[PDB]
């Protein structure tokens, strides 16, 4: 019969054996397994999205993106397992390189040297350069989506919230609901942004850099608008110019209603940090998304000078441009991995 783990069919044999639980998500579970063809342990992500349109959409987007992308700092797909027919297919399993840990686990337990922070940040941005060069936004960058091997090589995972960039349709009203993880949300999400521009990811990287410096999330809000309280509590009140860029009256008037808040100096929050790291941090955690540093400028920043080499920071060859129909497309998209 099929192998099980945490009372849950893990139907991946005979190729993949000797399973141990790794982690989970909203509509599935990840295990490690032994690959009998390649003779190595691998990660296997079980996905069961077919009852929800939204989960089907996220599954399809993630599979399509990861199959197109090939980058050292981006998790790949080595294999996909599913039943031979639509009707026998209850689940999709994605086989990926097994990693030792993630940055979330590491930050709970380990002081990072400045050389580690520097190198981790370099790899994040190198992966993000490729992602953004493909006209794609990750939209949920956070420590638990950054995987590490035993020699600290880094891979970005979880493209379930990724979208093609759409900056001409980014505007929305004040307090519009948003799906991505709260602590890593850029201020404009809460004000007037759908999170359809590359600047949303730079903000999340800025939060990740801050968290590497102190082992604590920099903006740990407890609810939708508290997230913005935390941001402004450190950045201080927005400038007149930055306020004038927010044409939406509810968002503008909300900000104008708040008492003046002073900027907290980065070197007060992070008194042992490298001053170059804090200069890049400042640039990534800029309130105004138009003034926020872009990925290729971040890579070129003095903090990263030991690693910066644009000839070794590749870009994508081929950038990107109900529920029942979504299911057929997942069946189609996974066909190339089956026997026959
Ligand atoms: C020991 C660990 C670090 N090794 C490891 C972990 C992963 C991995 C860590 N996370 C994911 C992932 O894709 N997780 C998302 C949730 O973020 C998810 C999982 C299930 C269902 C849904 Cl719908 C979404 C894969 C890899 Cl690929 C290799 N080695």
């Amino acid at each position: 019969g099929p192998e099980m783990v945490r009372g849950q069919v893990f139907d991946v044999g005979p190729r993949y054996t000797n399973l141990s639980y790794i982690g989970e998500g909203a509509y599935g579970m990840v295990c490690s397994a032994y690959d009998n063809v390649n003779k190595v342990r691998v990660a296997i992500k079980k996905i069961s999205p077919f009852e929800h349109q939204t989960y089907c959409q996220r599954t399809l987007r993630e599979i399509k993106i990861l199959l197109r992308f090939r980058h050292e700092n981006i998790i790949g797909i080595n294999d996909i397992i599913r039943a031979p027919t639509i009707e026998q297919m209850k689940d999709v399993y994605i086989v990926q390189d097994l990693m030792e840990t993630d940055l979330y686990k590491l930050l709970k337990t380990q002081h990072l040297s400045n050389d580690h922070i520097c190198y981790f940040l370099y790899q994040i941005l190198r992966g993000l350069k490729y992602i953004h060069s493909a006209n794609v936004l990750h939209r949920d960058l956070k420590p638990s989506n950054l995987l590490l091997n035993t020699t600290c090589d880094l891979k970005i995972c979880d493209f379930g919230l990724a979208r093609v960039a759409d900056p001409d349709h980014d505007h929305t009203g004040f307090l519009t609901e948003y799906v991505a993880t709260r602590w890593y949300r850029a201020p404009e999400i809460m004000l007037n942004s759908k999170g359809y521009t590359k600047s949303i990811d730079i903000w999340s990287v800025g939060c990740i850099l801050a968290e590497m410096l102190s082992n604590r999330p920099i903006f740990p809000g407890k609810h939708y608008l508290d997230q913005l309280n935390h941001i402004l509590g450190i950045l201080g009140s927005p400038s007149q110019e930055d306020l004038n860029c927010i044409i939406n009256l509810k968002a503008r008037n909300y900000l104008l209603s708040l008492p003046h808040k002073n900027k907290v100096p980065w070197n007060r929050l992070f008194p042992n940090a490298d001053s170059k790291a804090l200069d890049l941090l400042d640039k990534m955690l800029t309130f105004n998304p138009h003034k926020r540093i872009e990925v290729e400028q971040a890579l070129a920043h003095p903090y990263l000078e030991q690693y910066y080499d644009p000839s070794d920071e590749p870009i994508a060859e081929a950038p990107f441009k109900p529920k029942e129909k979504l299911k057929e497309l997942i069946f189609e998209e996974t066909a190339r991995f089956q026997p026959g």
